[PDB]
């Protein structure tokens, strides 16, 4: 079978950049704005990944981030003080960069 990205390109080398740290910010006590800057890449990146799941184990969740100007996007319905690992990677034609890991307590 032939995977393509969700904007119809084929996929399948100068891997992206990993992105810089990851930026968290609280908009209420359930809801989290997750950030990042776009990693340098030879090519046209095609988007994102965002993995997170709970520290102590859990469900993974997985979110992909359709546009390479699209650097943040919000979680809902985390359980407060809990504590989560996060994971941005960015996606090229060719493959995936490098992830980034940025922790946070709910």
């Amino acid at each position: 079978h032939h995977h393509h990205h969700s904007s119809g390109v084929d996929l399948g080398f100068q891997s992206p950049d990993t992105p810089t740290r990851l930026v968290f910010s609280a908009l209420g006590p359930t809801s989290l704005k997750v950030s990042w800057q776009e990693p340098q890449c030879d090519r046209a990146l095609l988007g994102y990944s965002v993995e997170y799941q709970l520290l102590n184990g859990g469900e993974m969740h997985r979110l992909n981030i359709p546009n390479p100007g699209q650097t943040s996007v919000v979680v809902e319905d985390l359980l407060p003080n809990h504590s989560y690992v996060f994971r941005v990677r960015a996606q090229s034609q060719e493959g995936w960069g490098r992830e980034r890991e940025g922790v946070i307590t709910i």
